[PDB]
């Protein structure tokens, strides 16, 4: 967002997390 | 694995990661 936020990758799968800048 | 590794969720090209303890 620069900030690099970490968020849950909203999906049917295994506890994925993304780095949103 | 304790340690917490951020492995890669190869299930997308958006930078998702998986916590591997
Ligand atoms: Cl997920
Ligand atoms: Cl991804
Ligand atoms: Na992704």
């Amino acid at each position: 967002v620069a900030l690099v936020f970490a968020a849950e990758d909203v999906g049917s799968n295994k506890g994925a997390i993304i780095g949103l800048a």
